[PDB]
């Protein structure tokens, strides 16, 4: 009666083989899109393999390790703190001749 | 002989169109589930897009940055350490009138 197909399914109109917009002929039933689909669908997959790229645990460790306070109210904070002098450098010295 | 279908495939019993438990009629062959399936399957996809939400690198940076020692044996530790006085404040002072 009506292929209908709306969710997880779709339809429109068809007849003489000829071709179709971004569809043409090519038996490729769902493949007509499923192909380019899976092709694109491999996006996540792509990133995924890379996200993997083995390095299991190692990656995490590296990331964590690379972690610090690399930055700086720090400096500002670290630099500032450093900024010192050997405790009261001059002060200390002054405090006894 | 027997559609069987057990792994990546399934079956039970069918006949007069009428309907079916959580299946009813609706030609929707695999779609009978594949639809609701993909629908649900989009779960990961959903989180995924959000996990993405662009912010590539930025998110990581932000997360890392937001990293600290935000917490506290710290306090306990930081607070404690702070807790100080300007080195030997009173002590220092005492040490010369």
């Amino acid at each position: 009666v009506s292929r209908g197909v709306i969710l997880g399914y779709p339809d429109g109109t068809f007849r003489g083989t000829q071709n179709l917009t971004r569809y043409e002929a090519a038996i490729i039933i769902a493949r007509l899109l499923d192909q380019m689909r899976d092709g694109e669908t491999p996006a996540g997959m792509t990133a995924e393999d890379m996200t993997a790229l083995q390095n299991a645990i190692q990656e995490l460790a590296a990331d964590l390790a690379a972690l610090g306070v690399r930055v700086s109210d720090l400096e500002a904070n670290a630099v500032s703190k450093d900024d010192f002098a050997r405790l009261e450098a001059r002060i200390e010295e002054v405090a006894a001749a």
